[PDB]
Protein backbone atom coordinates (compact mmCIF):
# COMPACT_ATOMS: atom_id res chain seq x y z
CA UNK A 1 0.00 0.00 0.00
CA UNK A 2 1.21 3.63 -0.95
CA UNK A 3 3.05 5.02 1.89
CA UNK A 4 0.35 7.46 2.45
CA UNK A 5 -2.66 6.62 2.15
CA UNK A 6 -3.66 6.24 5.30
CA UNK A 7 -2.16 9.20 6.41
CA UNK A 8 -3.89 11.43 3.68
CA UNK A 9 -6.95 9.54 4.49
CA UNK A 10 -7.16 10.45 8.18
CA UNK A 11 -5.85 14.27 7.61
CA UNK A 12 -8.51 14.57 4.36
CA UNK A 13 -11.84 13.49 6.75
CA UNK A 14 -10.42 14.78 9.75
CA UNK A 15 -10.71 18.04 8.45
CA UNK A 16 -14.12 17.72 6.75
CA UNK A 17 -15.32 16.75 9.58
CA UNK A 18 -13.80 19.93 11.25
CA UNK A 19 -12.54 17.94 14.10
CA UNK A 20 -8.58 18.93 15.10
CA UNK A 21 -6.60 16.55 15.69
CA UNK A 22 -6.78 16.39 19.79
CA UNK A 23 -10.50 16.27 19.52
CA UNK A 24 -10.33 13.50 16.44
CA UNK A 25 -7.74 11.34 19.09
CA UNK A 26 -10.00 12.50 22.32
CA UNK A 27 -13.47 10.95 20.33
CA UNK A 28 -11.23 7.74 19.28
CA UNK A 29 -10.43 7.40 23.15
CA UNK A 30 -6.19 7.28 21.67
CA UNK A 31 -3.32 9.49 22.55
CA UNK A 32 -2.82 12.45 20.62
CA UNK A 33 0.41 11.29 19.53
CA UNK A 34 -1.14 8.48 17.45
CA UNK A 35 -3.26 11.27 15.23
CA UNK A 36 -0.17 13.39 14.44
CA UNK A 37 2.54 10.31 13.90
CA UNK A 38 -0.62 8.29 11.44
CA UNK A 39 -0.86 11.78 9.69
CA UNK A 40 2.66 11.67 9.33
CA UNK A 41 3.08 9.10 7.48
CA UNK A 42 4.20 6.56 10.43
CA UNK A 43 1.97 2.55 10.24
CA UNK A 44 3.71 1.79 13.28
CA UNK A 45 0.01 2.62 14.65
CA UNK A 46 -1.81 -0.56 16.70
CA UNK A 47 -4.43 -1.48 14.25
CA UNK A 48 -7.71 -1.13 17.81
CA UNK A 49 -6.08 2.28 18.08
CA UNK A 50 -6.64 3.07 13.74
CA UNK A 51 -10.28 1.05 13.72
CA UNK A 52 -11.15 3.68 16.81
CA UNK A 53 -9.90 6.37 14.84
CA UNK A 54 -11.57 5.31 11.51
CA UNK A 55 -14.98 4.68 12.65
CA UNK A 56 -15.08 8.50 14.61
CA UNK A 57 -14.70 9.70 10.85
CA UNK A 58 -17.60 6.69 9.73
CA UNK A 59 -14.56 5.20 7.40
CA UNK A 60 -14.64 1.29 7.16
CA UNK A 61 -12.02 -1.42 6.49
CA UNK A 62 -12.98 -3.68 3.03
CA UNK A 63 -10.55 -6.45 2.36
CA UNK A 64 -10.27 -7.54 -1.66
CA UNK A 65 -9.88 -10.97 -1.50
CA UNK A 66 -8.09 -12.93 -4.73
CA UNK A 67 -10.77 -15.72 -4.82
CA UNK A 68 -13.89 -16.32 -4.89
CA UNK A 69 -14.65 -13.88 -7.76
CA UNK B 1 -17.41 -1.15 12.94
CA UNK B 2 -15.41 -4.65 12.30
CA UNK B 3 -15.78 -7.35 14.35
CA UNK B 4 -13.15 -8.41 16.86
CA UNK B 5 -12.22 -11.71 14.91
CA UNK B 6 -12.61 -10.45 11.40
CA UNK B 7 -8.90 -10.00 10.69
CA UNK B 8 -8.08 -13.96 12.50
CA UNK B 9 -10.07 -15.56 10.57
CA UNK B 10 -9.36 -13.81 7.21
CA UNK B 11 -5.45 -14.39 7.98
CA UNK B 12 -6.11 -17.78 9.14
CA UNK B 13 -8.96 -19.09 6.28
CA UNK B 14 -6.51 -17.52 3.20
CA UNK B 15 -3.10 -19.07 4.43
CA UNK B 16 -4.59 -22.67 4.80
CA UNK B 17 -5.99 -21.91 1.23
CA UNK B 18 -2.26 -20.86 0.02
CA UNK B 19 -1.07 -24.36 1.68
CA UNK B 20 1.59 -21.95 3.62
CA UNK B 21 2.44 -22.91 7.35
CA UNK B 22 2.76 -20.50 9.86
CA UNK B 23 6.38 -20.23 9.45
CA UNK B 24 6.27 -20.07 6.17
CA UNK B 25 4.02 -16.77 5.62
CA UNK B 26 6.12 -15.25 8.28
CA UNK B 27 9.05 -15.49 5.95
CA UNK B 28 7.95 -14.36 3.28
CA UNK B 29 5.49 -11.09 4.74
CA UNK B 30 9.66 -11.22 6.81
CA UNK B 31 7.86 -10.81 10.22
CA UNK B 32 8.02 -13.38 13.03
CA UNK B 33 6.38 -16.62 13.61
CA UNK B 34 5.30 -15.99 16.59
CA UNK B 35 3.63 -12.53 15.26
CA UNK B 36 1.68 -15.01 12.39
CA UNK B 37 0.35 -17.21 15.67
CA UNK B 38 -0.71 -13.35 17.42
CA UNK B 39 -2.69 -12.43 14.28
CA UNK B 40 -4.49 -15.71 14.06
CA UNK B 41 -5.27 -16.28 17.54
CA UNK B 42 -7.41 -12.67 17.39
CA UNK B 43 -5.39 -9.76 18.90
CA UNK B 44 -5.66 -6.65 17.22
CA UNK B 45 -2.76 -5.27 18.54
CA UNK B 46 -0.89 -6.30 15.40
CA UNK B 47 0.79 -3.41 13.86
CA UNK B 48 -0.51 -1.33 10.59
CA UNK B 49 2.77 -2.03 8.58
CA UNK B 50 3.13 -5.86 10.16
CA UNK B 51 -0.13 -6.55 9.17
CA UNK B 52 0.51 -4.99 5.39
CA UNK B 53 3.49 -7.17 4.65
CA UNK B 54 1.14 -10.10 5.50
CA UNK B 55 -1.73 -8.99 3.28
CA UNK B 56 0.40 -8.24 0.03
CA UNK B 57 1.97 -12.14 0.23
CA UNK B 58 -1.76 -13.29 0.60
CA UNK B 59 -2.84 -10.92 -2.44
CA UNK B 60 -5.08 -9.29 -0.06
CA UNK B 61 -5.28 -5.44 0.09
CA UNK B 62 -7.05 -3.07 1.46
CA UNK B 63 -9.86 -0.97 0.93
CA UNK B 64 -11.55 2.06 2.48
CA UNK B 65 -15.43 2.69 2.86
CA UNK B 66 -16.11 6.62 2.80
CA UNK B 67 -19.05 8.28 3.95
CA UNK B 68 -18.10 11.02 0.98
CA UNK B 69 -18.76 11.60 -2.35
CA UNK B 70 -21.27 9.28 -3.02
CL1 LIG C 1 -3.27 20.83 9.67
CL1 LIG D 1 -13.97 -1.32 9.46
CL1 LIG E 1 -12.98 -14.68 6.78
Amino acid sequence: MPKHEIANLIHYYRKQSGLSQQELARLAGVGKTVIYDIEKGKESVRLNTLLKVLDVLNIQIKFETPFPQ
